[PDB]
RNA sequence: ACCGGCCCUCCGUGGGCUGCGCGCGAGUGUGCCUGUUUGGACCCGAAAGGUGGUGAACUAUGCCUGAACAAGGUGAAGCCCGGGGAAACCCCGGUGGAGGCCUGUAGCGAUGCUGACGUGCAAAUCGCUCGUACGAUUUGGGUAUCGGAGCGAAAGACUCAUCGAACCACCUAGUAGCUGGUUCACGUCGAAGUUUCCCUCAGGAUAGCUGGUGCUUGUCAAGAAGUAUUGUGCGGUAAAGCAAAUGAUUAGAGGGACCUAUUCUCAAACUUUAAAUGUGCAAACAACCCAGCCUUAGUUAUUUUAACAAGGCUUUAAGAAUUGAGGCACCAAGUGGGCCUUCUUCGGUAAGCGGAGCAGGCGAUGCGGAAUGAACCGCUUAGGGAUAUGUGGCGUCAAAACUUGUGGGCUCAUUCUCGAUACGUGAAAAGGGUGUUGGUGGAUAUCCACCGGCCCCGA
RNA sequence: AAAACAUAGGUUUGUGAUGCAUCCAAGUGGUGUAUGUCGCAAACUGAUUUCUGCCCAGUGCUCUGUGUCAACGUGACGAGAUUCACCGACGCGCGGGUAAACGGCGGGAGUAACUAUGACUCUCUUAAGGUAGCCAAAUGCCUCGUCUUCCAAUUAGAGACGCGCAUGAAUGGAUUAAUGAGAUUCCCUCUGUCCCGAGUUACUAUCUAGCGAAACGACAGUCAAGGGAACGGACUUGAA
RNA sequence: AGUUUGGCUGGGGCGGCAUAUCUGUUACACGACAACGCAGGUGUCCUAAGGCGAGCUCAGUGGGAACAGAAAUCUCACGUGGAACACAAGCGUAAAUGCUUGCUUGAUUAACGAUUUCCAGUACGAAUCGAGACUGCGAAAGCAAGGCCAGCGAUCCUUUGC
RNA sequence: GUUCAUAGCGACGUCGCUUUUUGAUCCUUCGAUGUCGGCUCUUCCUAACCUAGCGCCGCAGAAGACGCUAAGGGUUGGAUUGUUCACCCACUGACAGGGAACGUGAGCUGGGUUUAGACCGUCGUGAGACAGGUUGGUUUUACCCUACUUGGCUGGAGAUUG
RNA sequence: GGGUACGACCAUACUUGGCCGAAUGCACCAUAUCCCGUCCGAUUUGUGAAGUUAAGCGGCCACAGGCCUCGUUAGUACGGCGAUCAGUGAUGGCGCUGGAACCCGGGGUGUUGUACUCU
RNA sequence: GCCCGGAGUCCGGGCACCA
């Protein structure tokens, strides 16, 4: 088994990523960072809900995978499968080491790569979900259950922007009528004279 | 420039090196203290090494000549008398007294109680029990073999309570980077556990920190400053970026790979950009200008430059520093195990763990506070009065509100018992509460959602 | 005090005296030897019974005809020191012998009418590839191996099995009547070993008369918690 | 008979080399900084892979040509270095420090000149700026006394040159 | 779990407690703090096995599962093994888990571990080695202070005085 | 208002496309006896004027890219010094003080020295 | 390093060692 997560909670070391110097790294537990209807035009989902961290700490890849499974399961059961789209915005790039105990003691104690984790900051957004205005109570409950899989303190807020887009929610449909917006996939670009 | 020595060239009134050289002498004898070295070497201490002698009365083994060993059991060879048989030969009964034979005294030993005693009767003894007891048996006197040697039915056993190398005297006060000790008073000063080298890591040499003796001077300040200001240089950490190069990486879109523009998320060994704190130089007299002048084998096609000089001239508002003794030696001690802390930081799950950076401490140091504590807070110390504070306090212990205010709120806590001085984690989490007390946003003439304070469950 | 040593029995080696072993500073010096192979000196194994397999590649010991190895000799150049050339033994190399000298003595595949196993085959390789025997043995890690017997119950004992980490033949193998203050298991008898302790005796201790030490001894001697060199008699607070 | 039988070290031993040395990072934007901290190298190689002059442009991509294809050779265009520079890494470089070619021996001697790095401001190794001789390549200015920075060694003794 | 997330469980995750395991460290003790197990004896803790009283169930009864107050009382006899541990037989209401210098050697015992003798296997040329097996192997002193158990003498309120 | 030769700073000067270009000049351009060099007078070398601004070159323009400058981001991120400061912690604000970066928005698209020269 | 032997020369032997 792996050690309890209390042994890797605080950001005590330099980032230490996977590179040509650190090679024998196991694969992270989470591989997909999107659930729900990814192929949805930006106009379909106008409501966005965030969960944002309030601590400076590390979150393991197992916890991210546990949160993804729980959030998807509740939305599918309590609502339609296609009525939402969720994105995980924390990728595990920090490698953790372990010193497994022919020599004995603390001699030559540099460890071997064992797992991966994500380093988060205060005010950073961890998960983002966009949905319709009639499924907000379901989205809030699903995110509530998901955040119970993380260490530390997190808060749940509703954004003032149109879903996954940097344009204010009330002012989006004016700039859509008067064609000042160029649609590129899931985001939009403000057209300017240039 | 001159003396000695080694040289170079275009060979001259060149050139460049070297001496513990010279450059109007400073040595020498003696007294005294301190340091280095050898000697017993400040005092006491090994395990060892060598030279010459004394021991076989303990004990080991051989030899000469003497002494000793109750009482029983078993019953070998030889011999006698009877039977059986054709022979070969076989059988009974006696007698006899063999044996590194058996039971068992004396003798010679020492298995168990892991008995007694264990400052004893005794530096190995005592009580029961036990091995053997005609044999490779026990024992007196005499004699023979020893110290790197003797002897051994062999255990490194024994050689006078001494043996994996006896005893006595001497070399010998053997050497010890290691342990222990080292005897009067007051006064002036006062550290280091770091650098480089060492068969170096419990030790030295070397520089640094310190003391003594000074020298040359100055007196408001020279060759002053762990500090500013002004001017002028240096930089790639924190941050930021990936819509910029290198590396890693998620997803849609427009024309299954592919292309274009975007997009989520990153970097100690990535970077266009780029701080704060830092770091170099300058801010006047052995100096700078101005003018004229001399010299050269330097530069230049010549002047003009370069360098060394000599006689005259000038010079000590704008936030616009402020503090004050400068420089130079000689001789020598201790130290060369360090530890703690704010902040920065590497290894480790972590540690009262291991290892670094700038600074301050303890060590070497008390005093006043945190009840108690090397390092925390205050303050740092000649012997004493008066006055006032610092940290911390004013219910009693215990000096101070003889329980201060004519100031607001909040809290009720049943068996490790609510809470109450930081450092000190030197006691606590996720998650909950229609306990009570405050806010924010919505609805209606009180209802919903969310966020705090103290208390309660988790414990 | 033994399973160790010795022992009888067994095997091997040297040696015909101007010898083999060997003392010793030395000599017409000394010991086995007052002896003479049925003797003396040097090793190993350990009664009897039945046996003692294969290996001379390594190391050692030992026996026979030309590369190398020292001084001494014999010639040269040179004025001479110096130098050069040739000759030069045992030994070491070559060639034999020797294991009751020291010692050593294998892997991997396939294969028989249900499965299993493998008499059979192939392959790599050695100086030789462990034979007769014996075993979870005082030698077996795994291991308290697996089966039977002994008990109500056995990591124990005995009897079997054997790809044996790492058994094995005078580094002796296997077996043995008699013997043992040798190690282990079970049975009968017996009991204060125990269930579970009780009563009695003699000498002490205990009191007295006489006599009369030693060890040890910073100072001393009630606790709880705290902090402290992280387990206080002393310090802080409390309680006696 | 005499003497010896390394050291460091989260005890010692086995292991390893942190024992003499080079590059990046830890390292906190001057310099300096530890660990048996991380990622890697060194005891060699080269008469050319040294010196200079000249000419040229690399990696790669796209459009074209019998056999010929994803990949052979020829041609045009783009191409800030994404190639190469003996080897580890960093820095550096485009009519060049790269590639080809021509000629050469500055990889010699160099009067004890001065200096940097480690540092006691000692030595050793490496490197920087000069003076003199004789030369090499260039029309000349000029460049060169090795291959830039790692690749090595006291007293005594032996041996060679003048 | 006939359905039913939560009677009883609960994956993927995440937050803690304890010092009855073993590691990590090297602060105290090397002019010595007697090192396994058993026997004997006392006391403490609760994370409750039995005994008292209750709630709840997928509690009809009987037998049970889960939880609460509660540590007053109780918690065995044997075969094998040095064992702690382990595993069987049997009784019982029940045969709970732990601490006290891994309680307890001037209280015992000495089977094991760990000297000197000796045998075996493997290793080593050898002397010898093995956290492999085997057999044999001295357990010393209390009369001191305190603590505890019993046993006696005797003052004293300004706790000796005013 | 210009050309040529030699330059300094080295993108406000570069990259792409389009348009225009009076004269002097600069070019493209003709050819291989000789000097010289190539597989090839392509480049290079030696000798002429037959044609032409086609290209090179100069000037202007582009909701052009890039580059330069000023604002904004923002007193934000980060920092030096202090507390018997808050918080179980992770961390954070406060006092005295220093102070960024990209995106984004406005503007701009070479300056100039010596000599010989054309209008 | 010396003497050889076998292939201008690489191996196999018997000897010898003060930086
Ligand atoms: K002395
Ligand atoms: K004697
Ligand atoms: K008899
Ligand atoms: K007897
Ligand atoms: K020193
Ligand atoms: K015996
Ligand atoms: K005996
Ligand atoms: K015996
Ligand atoms: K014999
Ligand atoms: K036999
Ligand atoms: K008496
Ligand atoms: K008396
Ligand atoms: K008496
Ligand atoms: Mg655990
Ligand atoms: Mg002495
Ligand atoms: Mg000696
Ligand atoms: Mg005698
Ligand atoms: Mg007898
Ligand atoms: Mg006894
Ligand atoms: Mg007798
Ligand atoms: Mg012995
Ligand atoms: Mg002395
Ligand atoms: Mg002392
Ligand atoms: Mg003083
Ligand atoms: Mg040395
Ligand atoms: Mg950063
Ligand atoms: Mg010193
Ligand atoms: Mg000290
Ligand atoms: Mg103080
Ligand atoms: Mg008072
Ligand atoms: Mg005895
Ligand atoms: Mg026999
Ligand atoms: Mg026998
Ligand atoms: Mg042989
Ligand atoms: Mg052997
Ligand atoms: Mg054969
Ligand atoms: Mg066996
Ligand atoms: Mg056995
Ligand atoms: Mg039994
Ligand atoms: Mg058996
Ligand atoms: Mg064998
Ligand atoms: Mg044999
Ligand atoms: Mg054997
Ligand atoms: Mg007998
Ligand atoms: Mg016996
Ligand atoms: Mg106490
Ligand atoms: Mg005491
Ligand atoms: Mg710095
Ligand atoms: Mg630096
Ligand atoms: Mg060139
Ligand atoms: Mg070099
Ligand atoms: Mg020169
Ligand atoms: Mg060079
Ligand atoms: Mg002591
Ligand atoms: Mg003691
Ligand atoms: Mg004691
Ligand atoms: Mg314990
Ligand atoms: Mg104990
Ligand atoms: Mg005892
Ligand atoms: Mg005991
Ligand atoms: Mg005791
Ligand atoms: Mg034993
Ligand atoms: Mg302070
Ligand atoms: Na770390
Ligand atoms: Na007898
Ligand atoms: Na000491
Ligand atoms: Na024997
Ligand atoms: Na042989
Ligand atoms: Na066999
Ligand atoms: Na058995
Ligand atoms: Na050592
Ligand atoms: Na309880």
């Amino acid at each position: 088994a792996r050690r309890p997560a209390r042994c890797y909670r605080f950001c005590k070391n330099k980032p230490y990523p996977k590179s040509r110097f650190c090679r024998g790294v196991p694969d992270p537990r989470i591989r997909t960072f999107d659930i729900g209807k990814r192929r949805a035009p930006v106009d379909e989902f106008p409501v966005c809900v965030h969960v944002v961290s309030r601590e400076l700490e590390q979150i393991s890849s197992e916890a991210l995978e546990a949160a993804r499974i729980q959030a998807n399961k509740y939305m599918v059961k309590r609502a339609n499968k296609e009525c939402f789209h969720m994105r995980i915005r924390a990728h595990p790039f920090h490698v953790l080491r372990i010193n497994k105990m022919l020599q004995t003691g603390m001699r030559q104690s540099y460890g071997k790569p064992n797992g991966t984790c994500a380093r988060v900051r205060i005010g950073q957004i961890l998960l983002s979900m966009r949905t319709k205005d009639t499924y907000v109570p379901q989205a809030l409950e699903s995110l509530r259950r998901a955040k119970m899989k993380f260490p530390g303190r997190q808060i749940i807020v509703i954004s003032k922007y149109w879903g996954f887009t940097n344009i204010l929610r009330n002012e989006y449909e004016e700039l859509r009528d008067a064609g000042k917006l160029q649609q590129r996939g899931l985001h939009v670009k403000l057209i300017t004279p240039k």
